[PDB]
């Protein structure tokens, strides 16, 4: 596997819940970069160098995913819930000496960004969230369309070991579908071939795919629950926000995102990306720019 | 060796300018046509087939491109998979064996062919029965996130090809036998007789016929749900006497209940749940037995 991290460091760091592994450079203010599914940390290397020249970036590998240890997990799913997940991350980065720092999250590792900001607000100066909207959001809008547009949110939730036993067969056909599925040009051509390899060779791991499933066994029920519990008390993020989507990406499906943030963040800025899902390296210039404009301000 | 589980009938192969639809075909009297479902063939019936060839000519087809039925080439439409297509076809194999009126009892995607007919062709039926559905349209109405997790092999079968095919490849057997066991009221297969699941297992066992039932389900979100729409906005009723049985732990519990939701697809109908989850005719084959031959006689 390739390091496509020039001159970063690494670190295994210690948690109650597991180690998080974690690449890390640059200098300044510490910022904190979280991917989703199905990928790894890499996925910020096209940004993270320019990043690195105004922050001490940290580039973590979300609690199951890459190469961080997997919690067992439970009937609630609970170690894959972003609740659990923020909880996780907090403690991985009070033991690298930061208790309140940027963040930039980007797929599942934008909702742990999100549900971190509701629930510790004081931890972050400034957040960031990729190609998003609240998991709350996303079954709100559940008919049709959407059922057949995003049907793996679903899929990847029913019972074990349904879904881990159908992506058992053949799962480099199933990563490599979705990560060109999601993209502006549906194929592979956005990703670095060495990036794609980390994400296959992960996927390729039954323990690592059986964590993806209750990940999104946690976006069906619990996490949709903690959800529900702010947007109905009117819980907002008072975190200074930003969010960045695609205009061919999950989140502007049928919703504008930056009225549907408005909902749940008391500050919040936002723009689209000509992109697909994949921002970080579909836009490499343009989300770097974004992110180090608005952590910067 | 597949087991015969219909004594004292034949073995018909149908003509009809789509293909051959198989059949058992026992009994004597007024003709009655049954259709089975997912991911089932003919021999779902086979409990409750010789109670009915008690009074009527019973015929036990196989679904256009199921069981041993042939398999008509699809198009990008889904066109022979749609359930106006397969009642067109259904009604020329009745017509071979002289059978221009007849009753229909249906149950799944069966059921769904039977209502279709009963919209598009109501002179072809002296009385209809549907078990444990409702309209396609009706389904994809409900397609709140509680439909999107119950129901969400709507949604992934009808995924574009080839991501089902290449998912169910890996293991079939398993996936059908959780597709038979989990909407039972067990839990398990012990409400089917062992020979029978062999039948259901070996069908879905060839990728020809899974990939069949990934077209009827993509023609159930498309078409299928464009038909029916038709006959909402138009305020299309089913003027056939109908009889609409489900199963207590078959369609989920709501307020209103299963026969209030056909009452508005259906001038003339009555209903009655049954102790059963889905599988009607193989949980509960005495009750459904005896309703069907009170219904139809
Ligand atoms: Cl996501
Ligand atoms: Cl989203």
């Amino acid at each position: 596997l390739a390091d496509l991290f020039p001159g970063f460091g690494s670190e295994w760091i210690n948690t109650s819940s597991g180690r998080i592994f974690a690449r890390v450079g640059g200098d300044g203010p510490p910022l904190l970069l979280l991917h989703g599914f199905p990928q790894t940390h890499v996925m910020w290397h096209r940004v993270a160098p320019k990043l690195a020249e105004r922050f001490k970036v940290i580039v973590a590998d979300l609690p199951g995913y890459g190469w961080s240890d997997m919690p067992e997990s439970d009937e609630q799913h609970t170690p894959y819930t972003k609740r659990a997940m923020a909880k996780q991350l907090i403690e991985a980065m009070e033991q690298l000496g930061h208790v309140h720092f940027a963040l930039a999250g980007h797929d599942r590792g934008a909702r742990v960004s999100y549900r971190l900001a509701l629930d510790s607000p004081g931890r972050l100066s400034k957040l960031a969230v990729l190609d998003i909207l609240p998991t709350y959001e996303y079954w709100q809008r559940m008919n049709r369309a959407y059922a057949l547009k995003i049907y793996h949110w679903s899929f990847l939730a029913q019972p074990a070991p349904l879904p881990e036993n159908l992506l058992g067969g053949d799962p480099d056909f199933y990563v490599k579908a979705k990560l060109a599925s999601w993209t502006r040009a549906g194929d592979l051509s956005a990703f670095d071939p060495r990036a794609v390899e980390h994400y296959r060779i992960a996927f390729a791991d039954p323990m690592r795919r059986h964590v993806m499933c209750e990940d999104f066994r946690a976006g069906a029920y619990a996490d949709f629950e903690h959800d529900k519990i702010d947007v109905e008390a009117g819980n907002k993020i008072p975190v200074p926000m930003l969010a960045l989507w695609g205009a061919s990406g999950i989140a502007q499906s049928a919703a504008t995102p930056l009225d549907v943030w408005r909902k749940w963040a008391s500050d919040v800025q936002g723009a689209p990306i000509e992109s697909g899902h994949f921002l970080p390296e579909e836009a490499p210039d343009q989300t770097a720019e974004a992110l180090v404009r608005f952590f910067s301000a």
